[PDB]
């Protein structure tokens, strides 16, 4: 029975969730709604269950449809899950925040030094591991996709070229069937 | 072998972690440091493992020392863990943000209408369940402690009295041995 996502497709918070759904091979429809006790978007129906908060929706999607093949949270492995969480929280508290000003400015219209300084660190991390959480893809890696997608529409895309391990890491992420499927979806309704 | 927490005791981000440690009965020292690749506080050493980001540190503490008796994340139970995450994310994105202005203003020196509106919802939630994540305490409940602790030092403490289920829920939280032990610790060094 298909699970349902409500919100705009191109929305960073929706794409986080459509991505997780694609990654685990779930069946799902996306409904765009107009104008759940804060009245929040995205929302997500799994039959009787209603969820809001795209982190909780995603971690739910990744738990419901976990296989040995597709295990992107890694809760079975203590140190692994810790690193998934650490870099999830770095995406949320440091990375995403550096990109937003530049996406807002530089698509609908300072923070570039913070990101250079953040990229030095991601570059170090990614020189010692395939992926952020260690030598395996995880939610941490997937979390970076929405905000970074839009960053590469801007004329500051080329900055990743001073951070080769970050370029290669990103390219690798762009290469994934799921990631591509969603990237297509991130458009206004015409 | 004791795990180690670095940071100021009275810090909201440190207390989140000392609380989780107390709740699970772990052995731990707290070191206050001066002036981990963003150089972040709090930090946490488990022998060879170093963690930063207090959400990841806490979720780690709660996983390492999970018992059948003390299971505050509930990853074994799909819907349960979803609700733990949902209300964790509500504390982070809505609740905590309503309190900070009032703690900053009204201890070192508008947002009161947002919180009234947030409290209406918590009151509803808490009228239908013992605790936020359903009829069992969890990380979600514990997450609220630091920022709310300081809110009740202010002259707006009495506002919880218009939200009885939220008053009773809070009182219940204040009653816990762990919660009290930490509350004692949340003082400057004299
Ligand atoms: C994006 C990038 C650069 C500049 N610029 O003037 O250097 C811009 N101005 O408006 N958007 C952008
Ligand atoms: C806290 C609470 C109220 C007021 N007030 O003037 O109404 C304050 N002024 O500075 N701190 C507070």
């Amino acid at each position: 029975a298909p699970v349902k996502v409500f919100g705009p497709a191109m929305s960073t918070n929706v794409a986080r969730v459509t991505l997780c759904l694609e990654e685990v091979g779930a069946e799902y429809e996306v409904v765009n709604i107009d104008f759940n006790p804060f009245g929040q978007i995205p929302a997500f129906q799994d039959g009787d269950l209603l969820l809001w908060e795209s982190r909780a929706i995603s971690k739910y999607v990744l738990r419901k449809y976990k296989t040995d093949e597709v295990d992107l949270l890694r809760e079975s492995n203590l140190e692994e899950a810790a690193m998934v969480d650490v870099w999830t929280e770095v995406d949320a508290h440091t990375y995403n925040p550096a990109l937003s000003p530049i996406v807002y400015q530089c698509l609908f219209n300072e923070s570039l030094e913070k990101l250079k300084k953040v990229l030095e660190v991601y570059e170090a991390r990614l020189s010692k591991h395939s992926y952020l959480a260690g030598d395996f893809v995880s939610f941490a890696d997937l979390n970076h996709f929405p905000y970074t997608f839009y960053f590469m529409a801007t004329p500051h895309a080329a900055l990743f070229d001073s951070y080769p391990h970050v370029k290669a890491w990103w390219d690798r992420l762009m290469a994934r069937p799921a990631v591509k499927k969603i990237a297509a979806t991130m458009v206004p309704p015409k």
